[PDB]
Parts: C-alpha cells; structure tokens; sequence
C-alpha cells in the first residue's frame, strides 16, 4: 500500500556530474565516456562566434576533486561537448531519448557538479516543467532507468518569469518554442495531462479508494467535448488503448472512469480527497501506475 | 523557484543494498563494512508470526542458513547476532561501497528519503516523514521490508528508518538502525493500529515561510495570536501543539522574509477556519506538513521574492 510521486534511484546519474566553468560561469555538466556534456550558454549571442575565440583551457571541468583535461570541442545546437582526456569510469548503460509532452523522468538537481536532490516531474503540454531550481542549476539532467539502461532526457537550460523551467533533450533541442538568451519569453497557456488523471484515478482505486466511482459510462466524443472545457488534453484512442491493462485489473472501463473524471470536473470532490490529495494529479503516467504497483527494481 | 518533495540522491545507499534469504522468506539488507543489517522476522515463517519466540528461532540456525546476495556474489556469513528487532550478520568481505555514515535515530515530525528495495534490488526513492503517531506514509509492496530511510546533510549519509511492516490502514511501521521500533508497535502480527494521526503544526508553518519565500504572501492577514489561544485553536483541527521549541527553530525563516512567528500562526489560524477558497499555495489545495524548517532552508533561496 502507499502511493508516492517516486524517483528513480540516481546512483547510475551521480556518478556522471561534473562542474564546467568558462570564465565566471559555473554550471552542471553530464561526462559519459570521453565527452562532457552542458548547456553551451557557459561561454555567455552568437554562439559560433563566441566558442570559436575559446581554447580547450579555457573550459575548467571538474570531477569530484580532479581537474579533467579538455582536448576539444564542439557545439550541437544548445549544448556544448567538452571532449576530455579521460573516460568516466562510471559510465553506465545509456541512451539519448527525446520524450513527449505527458511523459514524466526524474531530475537530478545539481550545484558545482555536486547532486543535492531528487524529485520526478513531468514534461508539461506546453513544454516547460514544474522544476526546484536555482541559480547553479544549470546542466542538471532529466532520465527515466529501462533495467540497467539510463535514458537521459532533459537537460536543464532556464527558468522562465513564472517559476517553470526550460530546456532541451541530450542533443540540445530545446522542449518548446525557447531559445537560450535573455530575451521576453513565456510558457503558453498549461493544460491537463488527461491520460495521466485517469492512470492516477486507477491507482486511487487499487490502492482502494472507490468513492468516486458511478454506474456511468460515456464516449470519447462526448468526453471530449467536457475536457475541451476544463482545460484538459484531448483523450485519443491510444491513450484508451494504453490504459487498458489498469482497465482489466479494476474492472473499470477506461469510458467507465472517463465518466467519473466528468463528474469529478463538474461537481469538484466536495471535501475529500483521493490518494491524499484534493486536486487531481497529472504527474503519473500509466506505465508509473503499474510499475509502482508491482516493484520493478534496477 | 519551484518548490518539490526532494529526496536525498540515493547512490550512496543503492551501493549498500543486498537481499538475505532464510529458508523460505526474502528481504532487504544494509550491508556497511562486513556487517549486514535486516529486519528480524526474516528468520519466521507466516504461521511464527502470531507469537514468534525470536530467540528460540535464531538458536535453531547456523550462519550458512543465511544466503547474502550482493549483486549477483554471495557473501559468506561467519557470524550473527540479534539487536532490539533487527539481526545483525557478519560477513567475509567488508562493503567497498561502504559511505561516511552514521545511525541517528529521528522524532515524528522530522523527514527523511526512502530508497524501496525489492530482492535487494532498488527500485525507486520518495521523501517522506515520520508522523506525530509514529508511522510513516510510505509506498511499500511484499518484499520491500528491509528498505530504509535516510537522510545525506553534507556528505555523510545517516540511516534513520528500516521497514519492518504495514498496518491494516496501508500506513507503515519500521526501527532505528539499533532496532528500536518508532511507536508502540511490534515485529507480531497481533491487532496493531496505527494511533489518531495528526498535522505536524511547525512543518506546515516552515512551508508557509517557503510560499512567502518563493513570492506569495494571500493567505497572511493583520493579526497576531498568542502561543496559547493559537494551540487552542489548532489542537480542534487535530494540529500538533506548537512548542516554544518550534517557534524558536522557526527564527531564521521569520527574519528572512520579516513576518514573525506568531503573525504566520495568525495566518494559520485564518486558513483552517476558511480554507483555500479555490486557491492553491505552492501548487497545493491542502496544507503540507512533510517538509520541516531544515528542508525549506535547504532548498528554497535565501533571497525572498
Ligand atoms: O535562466 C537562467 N538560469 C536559471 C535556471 N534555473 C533556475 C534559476 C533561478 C534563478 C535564476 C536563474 C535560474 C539563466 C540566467 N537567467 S537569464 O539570463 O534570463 C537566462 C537566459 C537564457 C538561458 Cl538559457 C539561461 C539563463
Ligand atoms: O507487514 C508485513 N509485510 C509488509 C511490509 N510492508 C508492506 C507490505 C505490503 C503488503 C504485504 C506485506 C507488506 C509482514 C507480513 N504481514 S504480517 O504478518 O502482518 C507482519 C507483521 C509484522 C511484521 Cl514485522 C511483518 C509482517
Ligand atoms: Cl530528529
């Protein structure tokens, strides 16, 4: 029983953080073999032009106690790689995913390439992410663990006037429509993760909350037409599909709950909560739901 | 900005973790040095778990009952030794892993990171506080016993919490690192329940201070209230008696953002009589009590907004 917004363990990520500083700035970097990897606004613009007056010695990277020895660099669009001398020892398994808006990773917050904490979050529709950073933050990485294999998803770059967060895949795209400058940017207008309230709502029921349920069920048109209204994302057919194993293992149908989601968005919770909660979280996917309740281990 | 349950970047304790098996039953272990650390009641069956004489139980065994599996080596145990509701197995080879540490033992009210193991496998990490009835809300399944708290100020990791066992009401029940159970349960499965929970009063306060701290101050007001009549109140809310103590670990928060303690009781007071009003504090529409004044000096700035 319980149910916690749960992090991946960050061992296999600890070992990969180091310190960059570039003249004054000091920020996160993420060194996997002989590559260190961080936001390239550690040289700050016309990036080309500023990296190209720079020297393999004019970027410091530290790990742990040890100065690593830069031998090259190159720039892939926000994101700088330092080529070093040494490879991490403590290298683990890895790739480089970009995920979805919905999707959800753990974040690794990191100060002069020291971890400090550990909260999961989700990639919000409109691109930015509900984050704890401050300054220093910069280069502290998202990633999700597949067995032994980490996908490293996110990579911090900035924070935006309203206290969300911005930044890129391991390739340096940006997530949205955010460049890396100190320009007038905003989040656009957030909505509700749909798929995930519904993962969230069976969990609820698992963990043997059924208060909420009604003899009711709905089509997806129709269900559709009330989450445009309460500022929900749209329902397809694939999220349906996706919750179908929670389906069969509470017996609700996935149009089943959609109707107590409306009834839930029409009538509020009327002072009670579910799951310890009195809004409805968005920040679980269904593959979160199943995996918290059956133990996956790494 | 930002504000989130943090937990503790859990590497050093992963290191650490090892699954031990007597006979039929599997759980989690804390290997540090060449000493293992598990729950007791790995050595009972289901049916011994009514009136286990642990004692007469561990008398009954040899060291090579125990398997220790760390990764995919076996440790040989060459001792054993029981302490309060844990056992103790010495092994052969001393952990390489082993971090600076320390076994603390914490008071309802303080918080501490989980890392949820299952065969001696980690599988994920959640922050968590031990309540004023001294459970904890964790989120444990068969198989987690074993997994443990802790908390990583500076670079010492100090272990607080082994899981032990889960209440009829889904809430759970675990020792110190010495085996000393939090609250008056024990490692039986006689009829426990966890006592009337309540709020823990200075930790909703210390994140009223981090919602000031990150720039929203609707819910303050005018008034002031006395640490009597504001206990008064609170204590009909099932709220935790503030303490003379709580007020004083309070100073820092209240000169950073300039609103004294009883003044942010004021406020207290003012949001349990009229609730939110469709309004949220910190992402919020209940009031968080699992993040202590340590917590929020920790992770919020030290420039208020
Ligand atoms: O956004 C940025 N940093 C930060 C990230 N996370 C949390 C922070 C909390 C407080 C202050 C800065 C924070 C920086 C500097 N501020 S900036 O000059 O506006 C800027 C602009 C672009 C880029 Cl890509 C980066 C930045
Ligand atoms: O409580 C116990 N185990 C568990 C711990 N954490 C989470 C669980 C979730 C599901 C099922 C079992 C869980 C065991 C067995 N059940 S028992 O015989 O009641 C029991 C009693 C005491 C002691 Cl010390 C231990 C126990
Ligand atoms: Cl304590």
């Amino acid at each position: 029983s319980g149910f916690r917004k749960m992090a991946f363990p960050s061992g296999k990520v600890e070992g990969c953080m180091v310190q960059v500083t570039c003249g004054t700035t000091t920020l996160n970097g993420l060194w996997l073999d002989d590559v260190v990897y961080c936001p390239r606004h550690v040289i700050c613009p016309n990036y080309e032009d500023l990296l190209i007056r720079k020297s393999n010695h004019n970027f410091l990277v530290q790990a742990g106690n040890v100065q690593l020895r830069v031998i090259g660099h190159s720039m892939q669009n926000c994101v700088l790689k330092l080529k070093v001398d040494t490879a991490n020892p403590k290298t683990p398994k890895y790739k480089f995913v970009r995920i979805q808006p919905g999707q959800t990773f753990s974040v690794l917050a990191c100060y002069n390439g020291s971890p400090s904490g550990v909260y999961q979050c989700a990639m919000r529709p409109n691109f930015t992410i509900k984050g704890s950073f401050l300054n220093g933050s910069c280069g502290s990485v998202g990633f999700n663990i597949d067995y032994d294999c980490v996908s490293f998803c996110y990579m911090h770059h900035m924070e935006l006037p309203t206290g969300v967060h911005a930044g890129t895949d391991l390739e340096g795209n940006f997530y949205g429509p955010f460049v890396d400058r100190q320009t007038a940017q905003a989040a656009g207008t957030d909505t509700t993760i749909t798929v995930n309230v519904l993962a969230w709502l069976y969990a609820a029921v698992i963990n043997g909350d059924r208060w909420f349920l009604n003899r009711f069920t709905t089509t997806l048109n129709d269900f559709n037409l009330v989450a445009m209204k309460y500022n929900y994302e749209p329902l397809t057919q694939d999220h349906v599909d996706i919750l179908g194993p929670l389906s069969a293992q509470t017996g609700i149908a996935v149009l089943d709950m959609c109707a107590s989601l409306k009834e839930l968005l029409q009538n509020g919770m009327n002072g009670r909560t579910i799951l310890g909660s009195a809004l409805l979280e968005d920040e679980f996917t269904p593959f979160d739901v199943v995996r918290q309740c059956s133990g996956v281990t790494f």
